[PDB]
């Protein structure tokens, strides 16, 4: 299980494979953090120690390097 962060709300752990793809899995984090409809674009990143995009790879490897998730604002970066 995988945990996901975002700074001032408690954090939470999923498992990715419960996810078909990327889609579901912004969709059910956005509403997770009481912010549906914000992550179309606040960054959605993960850490592999470098930390990247969610998004980029193929859903399959992403699923098998994911360590942790986080949820960035603008300012964090």
């Amino acid at each position: 299980y995988t945990a996901v962060q975002k700074r001032g709300s408690v954090g939470r752990s999923i498992d990715v494979n419960r996810y078909r793809g990327y889609d579901e899995l912004r969709h059910d984090l956005a509403r997770m953090f009481g912010i549906e409809g914000q992550l179309e674009d606040w960054k959605l990143v993960y850490v592999a120690n470098a930390i990247l995009l969610v998004g980029d790879d193929p859903w399959e490897e992403f699923v098998n390097c994911v360590q942790s998730i986080k949820i960035l604002s603008s300012a964090e970066v």
